[PDB]
């Protein structure tokens, strides 16, 4: 599914993302916007390294979920990558929380560094009731 902005913001808030390991809801929204356009079914094969990015946060198969076809990969979220393509984003949120338990936090996603870090991210949550 493709979420509408404020629908996603409320969804993420209910799932406990606001302030998770210091990351405001607006930062998660900016991340989802730029990675997938709020689209849970999105995929992107990385021909450079044979991994694939999955779902609304474009979580990558080398460390985070198992797709079987990524060489030398691990599955830290304990999920099939299929779980990251559901309309219900609970498993994607649990996995995003796992990603940010590692040292680099929200910086794990270069898109967040490019498009969200040190920016005014307030617009992503304006008017959503969060
Ligand atoms: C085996 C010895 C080290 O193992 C440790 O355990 C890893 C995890 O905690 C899971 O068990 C640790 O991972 C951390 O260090 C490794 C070193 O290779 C990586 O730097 C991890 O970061 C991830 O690696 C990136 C690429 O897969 C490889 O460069 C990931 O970025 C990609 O996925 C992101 C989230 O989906 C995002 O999509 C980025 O845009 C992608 O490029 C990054 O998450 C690091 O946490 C390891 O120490
Ligand atoms: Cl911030
Ligand atoms: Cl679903
Ligand atoms: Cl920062
Ligand atoms: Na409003």
């Amino acid at each position: 599914k493709v979420f509408e902005r404020c629908e996603l913001a409320r969804t993420l808030k209910r799932l406990g993302m606001d302030g998770y390991r210091g990351i405001s809801l607006a930062n998660w929204m900016c991340l989802a916007k730029w990675e997938s356009g709020y689209n849970t079914r999105a995929t992107n094969y990385n021909a450079g390294d044979r991994s694939t990015d999955y779902g609304i946060f474009q979580i990558n198969s080398r460390y985070w979920c198992n797709d079987g076809k990524t060489p030398g990969a691990v599955n830290a979220c304990h999920l099939s990558c299929s779980a990251l393509l559901q309309d219900n984003i609970a498993d994607a949120v649990a996995c995003a929380k796992r990603v940010v338990r590692d040292p680099q936090g929200i910086r794990a996603w270069v898109a967040w560094r490019n498009r969200c870090q040190n920016r005014d991210v307030r617009q992503y949550v304006q008017g959503c009731g969060v």
